[PDB]
């Protein structure tokens, strides 16, 4: 389908859960991203599948999803040039219940201010997913994400 989405995740303090993935996933094994990413299945919205993969990976249910980078794409080239283009719409999303990691797709994960995590991403982006730091560095999306919380 060549469609994805990205969920950031927030608890009722206004943390953002930064997780790291198992070094079992078959893509990006042991970086730390953000909280969760995937793909819609048949017939299934995007709002459905970031619900389900919330509930799946992080053993959490959450409300007030709302679109903050829709226009996201992520563009990937292995080393021949062989070149993958997704949609990858982002949203942000508050937990409403405790966390009940899935350890087959998550190894460790922090509740961050995310005003550090963004110094860090910024000094350091290479310490974290490529998609994360391609995600928070527009600035739209960015003021987006800070301000998320507040309403």
């Amino acid at each position: 389908l060549h469609l994805a989405f990205s969920c950031w995740l927030f608890n009722e303090d206004g943390q953002l859960l930064v997780t790291r993935r198992s070094l079992s996933k078959k893509a990006w094994p042991g970086v730390w991203t953000n909280s969760v990413c995937g793909h819609p299945q048949q017939g299934e919205t995007t709002e459905e599948a970031i619900i389900r993969r919330c509930r799946f990976e992080l053993g959490v249910e959450i409300t007030d999803l709302t679109p903050v980078y829709p226009h996201f794409s992520y563009r990937a080239t292995d080393p021949n040039g062989i070149v993958e283009n997704e949609v990858c719409p982002v949203f942000a999303a508050r937990a409403t219940s405790v966390l009940q990691v899935n350890s087959e797709e998550v190894m460790d994960y922090q509740w961050s201010e995310f005003k550090s995590v963004w110094k860090s991403l910024l000094a350091t982006p290479w310490a974290f997913s490529p998609w994360m730091v391609m995600q928070a560095s527009d600035e739209q999306a960015r003021e987006r994400l800070l301000n998320y919380c507040q309403r």
